């Protein structure tokens, strides 16, 4: 049920979600290990996903959500990286889309820094980077992000350097506590929660 609807570069809603993407950029403590060396992309498309039944399953939790936390969905738009963009696009997010290892335990992970998510595209780490070159700092391979409205609802405040939320709420935040640059990191414990609204494909840059 899933249709893609390419924005135009000269619609306003795609310049807001480029600028989304570049503005939320930052440095990694890896050195750029991960998800490769950067200052910002080159936004090659951004499409709209269109799935009647994943935004309703969507939205119905999302009402859930909101009437257990005073009439507040707590909805933002986050990035998320991932080797399973395809799937999700298609068939929602559920257990597949979990990192069993993440540091909040077994979840879908979204950032507010799009480098973050830049980090997770070829796989956990980065994986072995590109599947054409085996670069995860490749400048040539097409990569995808996936820019998401999420529902955090009461959300769980970690301060940090398949499971289920903490009694009581429906997400966990992880708060920056060392790099004072870094942005928030969330996880959500339930695929309906997230609906992947835009498709950003684009290249990483080689600094000049
Ligand atoms: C920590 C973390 C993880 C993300 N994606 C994980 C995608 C994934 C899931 C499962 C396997 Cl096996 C490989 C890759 C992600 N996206 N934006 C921010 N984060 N943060
Ligand atoms: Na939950
Ligand atoms: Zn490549």
């Amino acid at each position: 049920g899933t249709i893609l609807i390419d924005l135009s570069p000269d619609d306003k809603e795609f310049q807001s979600v480029e600028e989304e993407m570049q503005s939320t950029v930052r440095e990694h403590r890896d050195g750029g290990h991960a998800g490769g060396i950067f200052n910002r992309y080159n936004i090659l498309k951004i499409q709209k996903v269109c799935n009647k039944k994943l935004w309703e399953r969507y939205t119905h939790r999302r009402k859930e959500v909101s009437e257990e936390n005073h009439n507040h969905a707590n909805e933002r738009m986050l990035f998320h990286g991932s080797p399973f963009v395809n799937a999700i696009i298609h068939k929602g997010f559920d257990e597949r889309h979990a990192y069993i290892g993440g540091m909040f335990g077994a979840g879908i992970y979204f950032a507010e820094n799009s480098s973050k998510s830049n980090q997770y595209v070829y796989g956990i780490g980065g994986g072995t980077g590109c599947p054409v070159h085996k670069d995860r700092s490749c400048y040539i391979c097409h990569r995808q992000l996936l820019f998401c409205r999420v529902t955090l609802g009461k959300s769980f405040l970690q301060f940090s350097a398949m499971a289920h939320s903490p009694p009581g709420h429906h997400s966990v935040t992880g708060r920056p506590s060392v790099n004072g640059l870094a942005l928030a990191e969330y996880v959500i414990y339930r695929g309906e929660q997230a609906y992947p609204e835009y498709l950003i494909t684009y290249q990483i840059m080689r600094p000049e």
